[PDB]
């Protein structure tokens, strides 16, 4: 049916926990990235049919955080919006949902992506409404419960990363060397201007003064292998995962204008890339056949491609252990992966992260003249999200 | 373009605030409804491609409440699931999203609907993470902030209902007669068994016994116009809107199995109705040229129908003043509206309500042999959500 | 050295946890008791020199709860007031402090006693001011932390009672027979009007009506040994202490007017009893040479009395195991102990309880014409508090 | 009756809000000052008969904060202890209570004073136990509610200071010049070693490292009149009270060993001063006669003295407005007042403050060879606390 393209792809800088964006609600980050994505695509806000934004920690953000972002961006109040939560998947799954609505014939132009401000997550009192009656109870970290805690196994995401490291023998040393390379690559990318096209500044009107945040602050410049080897395991006595080889808690928004090829032509848009296939795409049989990261595998097959044919790959770094497991199984050429650094250095703003790596992927393909790109994040049946792009 | 149908449609009873469902998390109500929906459709859990569920008060409910409901229902862990939040529109928007995904060629069978437990919403401390420093602060009722408060105008949704009552000149008396009619129709429908097919019982297993909840708790049997006339305004001094002419705060899950017509035939399923059109369908020029209830007008127009041709209508009753404004503008025959009672009597479990009225519409169409049906809820630019159904 | 007397002695009923006094702040119970105590003593508010009141759960009750009670009772704003917290000892220690101030020549008329509303204790967030940073934390039940938890051993006061039961070899059976006897005596005392003189009614004025609370709510009329024998241990697996052989969590105020004998004569007051001695009286060599209940032994010795000479004894029943250990060690004649029932039946409103048993002792001495009385409560080094009274 | 003396007088440094002592609970500060007061008096911990300590913000501190301090100090577990709360009065009123118990013949040696850690005060949820039911509620700053908020007038203490400034015409300029002089005098006192005798270091065992806090940190060295004139009013639009001319929120403990003259002789103690009279002393008539600070006035008269005869005076600086009002009315010679600086510079750790200024007074009398001293704090009938000392 319709071909689907990315007309623009914009993100804020990624802030560190409790730092540069602590005072900027997720919805304002979202609004900042939407306003700019719309200008960068060269379309009018009224050309937009629907807004679809991921956001995981919605607690106390008020009704329909995606709608607030749309309205704050200056989009027409009558554009419908919805907020999606698939945890790790949210921000990228909104892009494939956009492509699906366009394919169904119901839209031509959709704002997609995601936003998160983990620094601002609340604490919760779950039994304040009808009473605790008696006894100490839990004052709930909402960021941990709704974003980072495995609802079924009743342990932290970090434990899952340990399990994978264990089962595959991904050693502490191997994870730290991977973390070091992500740090070095982010530092070079930032210092060489590789993110200048994709970052929209955020303006914080301070008590008096305006502050501009326009640079990713999470990378630890000058990281060394020695510095990483000294860190204590963060999740498990004598484990392999540390602060050093895992991503952080971060704040960002990242937004893309998704359009039918035919509408892009009509509006004089010069698109950046075509969406070729995605993890959600087509149906079955059979699911289990490909192995444990079958989402990404099957998405690659549906595009008619192989891993060797890919020019650039964004494979999210929630934990180095998980990144190394995926790269090993799919036999990625590591020179083509996370070329501007990955989440260990840059940050993992949950609900925005899938969209963030797609924004970094599309600009890197443009910059480096790379024809075939893969963005992939999250691990395990039901959860993997992946998109394949072919540059225009 | 694939034809899309409803293979089953099931809901829990709707509980009242702090009452029959207070001890049953939204995800468990959702799991109960999904497990039954699959059984009623006569399909296996393995036949489901994806789970898409409305839920507005997600705070503290843990990662991806839709995925939790899916898992707790017995559905394969590999089925992808996402949680959607469009406030009032959430539960019906998941049904049209299901149809779009099916139309795009990406799934054949999708569990859609919504779940909410307003009785269990937390309170929040928004500045607990980095500190309050000094001075009293707000202990935030999350149900009001995330479900009921207009994020822009900074007032209760009740105030919007009051403005609509003034706008359309709808009197206190008119609102209470409408409320009384919803109450009477709900009482007669309950007592005549009109909900017996669609309600799945919820079994609450305590430390000492079992309680079965299978009847809608919210209606006030024996309501009278004098009883309604004595009520104090809920939202403002000298207001027209009271607790007796507005819906409540309520707990429910409502799930439908949505399939392509082709898969339904292949699986031996006898579908209940075909989804003919929805407010999201086709693109937006010139959408605001119809009036303020243009999502609903545009959906009816896209079906190729008119209001006079409709046999049954479910038009949600968040507030009698809103229900009457939509009914006057669209010139509904009120004999065909909310024939088994509406949300004033039955309750408004936010992220489930749009699916709950679809579940009620489709069962009522079957029972009454009505060919053409409309479900509509929410009011205002870009919020209205509507679906048109044609009985099989 | 001035002689010191009790001119009046009044208490509210004792409410049960979350029940009859849940809506009445401790300071209001205190104000009700003070206003009546002054009236019963036949003195004017102007005749009071100082207000000294026990209150253990002061959190959030506002500045100087004793001063608030004093003011709300009609006492001149210039009367100095202080709030004392010695946990279990608070309410009786204020009576001996009153006597010391009178003996020192610094006052002639002091309002003493205690007030507590355990039903209204808050929960706490201890790190809200400077932040929790990350991770779940304790939402602290302040009643347990400030009123019931051993700050050193880091366990419930219930565990101390269990250790005392083991120490003194006091069986489950023995504790329940003692509890049943407290229940029976309380039921007979209530029904025979033994508390009618000492209880001041509390009038709760709602938005729509008035409720009068004037009867002790906590006793379980018709208790049986079989009913007690079926109870599960409260504090530890296979424990002897249950909810049926330990006191409750309760709400009360109890106030006495304490005067020099000289002022009482000057004001025309007929005093109820003379305070002969108290556990604080004279200095400490060699205080621990008596046993573990040496405050009580030493008070009796300072009166120039013995246990056999006492006519009535109020020995508080926080736990049956503690009550029985004190009674065995001191060889009390149990026919003279807690003759109108004790705290198992009647409740243990912490910072009021010591004054409440003094109020009950002095009324019982009057009614029964008993010359010599002992009130004792609390156990362990430096906590025990006791007063000896001689009827006028 | 018995003469009463101060055998030793010790305090911690006073920390600023959220600063040097933020990690040291009030009870540990108390314990540190008790252990040292006992050594400085040259008596054994077993010579102590009772512990009486002021502490206003007791919320969540656990049972009987004075007892915890005693136990943590290494005092015998059987010494009875009680915590007093008279807000501003607490710490000094414990010293006069000590003298009263000694006068009554019931003790020879008492530990008195007070402790507070305002940085550590909790936030409160007052309706967590039985439920908020619905609607936003207040997340309570316990420090403000229990320490700084006028329970009767329902406004901040700062408003009272404004009222006094208003009624007496104590101008902004006059208050800032008073604040400047307190700042200069504290700076000279600290730099000249005047507090070295009375400060006991506090040792904070850090993550690794021990930190020593031994210097008052609140003074703003180098303050200037210009700096103070630039500040905005803190309580009232166009008011006179600012951060600059008011004290802070501070953390400290200050403890004194109080003994009978006869026991000091017997134990070979060389006392520092005799307590001559106190605000609580003797009884009436008539109270209103002296004017609004009659507490202090009457205490001065009872010693047989006049204001002119005083050699040194500590008059607390909660707010410069209140200090200037008292000094004007009693016609203090300002050269003899707060000679080492006052609370504006040094801090006002509520429950400790009365004891802190008595500790500073007694050491200053020793240092400067001053025979007659007055300590006074708090304002308004019922609340004024005052003690007169005559040096040994």
């Amino acid at each position: 049916m319709k071909e689907v393209v990315i007309a623009s792809a914009v993100r804020t800088a990624i802030g560190s926990y409790g730092k540069s964006l602590k005072d900027v609600p997720a919805v304002d980050l979202g609004a900042t990235a939407i306003k700019e994505a719309v200008k960068k695509a060269g379309i009018k806000p009224e050309d937009v049919n629907e807004v679809i934004l991921g956001n995981v920690l919605q607690a106390g953000l008020g009704q329909n955080p995606a709608r607030q972002a749309s309205f704050k961006a200056g989009l027409p109040v009558e554009i419908p919006a919805m907020t999606i939560n698939k945890v790790c998947g949210s921000g990228l799954r909104t892009v494939s949902l956009a492509a699906q609505i366009i394919k169904a014939g119901d839209a031509d132009v959709i704002i997609a992506g995601g936003m998160e401000n983990m620094s601002r997550a609340p604490y919760l009192a779950n039994n304040a409404r009808w009473g605790y009656r008696m006894g100490n109870a839990k004052f709930v970290d909402e960021m941990i419960t709704d974003g980072l805690w495995d609802a079924f196994n009743d342990y932290h995401m970090g434990i899952t990363a340990e399990n994978i490291a264990e089962r595959w023998n991904i050693s502490r040393e191997e994870q730290d060397e991977f973390a070091l390379a992500s740090q070095k690559k982010a530092e070079e990318a930032i210092k060489s201007g590789q993110f200048k096209d994709e970052i929209v500044p955020v303006v914080i009107k301070g008590r008096k003064g305006e502050t501009v945040v326009d640079t990713d602050e999470h990378p630890r410049f000058g990281s060394t292998i020695e510095g990483l080897a000294k860190l204590k395991p963060a999740f498990k006595k004598d484990g392999t995962v540390t602060a050093g080889n895992a991503s952080g808690l971060n704040d960002c928004a990242a937004v893309l204008v998704i359009m039918s090829a035919e509408k892009a032509k009509e509006l004089g848009v010069k698109p950046l890339a075509k969406i070729v296939s995605y993890g959600s795409a087509g149906v079955d049989p059979a699911i289990m056949g490909y192995g444990p990261f079958y989402a990404t595998k099957a998405a690659i097959e549906k595009a008619g491609w192989t891993v060797d044919e890919l020019d650039l790959i964004e494979s999210n770094e929630a934990f180095a252990a998980q990144s190394l497991a995926v790269a090993k199984d799919l036999k990625f050429d590591m020179n083509k992966v996370n070329v501007n650094g990955g989440a260990i250095a840059l940050g993992h703003p949950i609900g925005a992260s899938g969209a963030r790596i797609l924004v970094t992927l599309v600009h890197a393909m443009q910059k480096r003249d790379a024809k075939k790109g893969l963005a992939t994040l999250c691990i395990g049946g039901g959860q993997g999200t992946a998109i394949l792009l072919e540059k225009c």
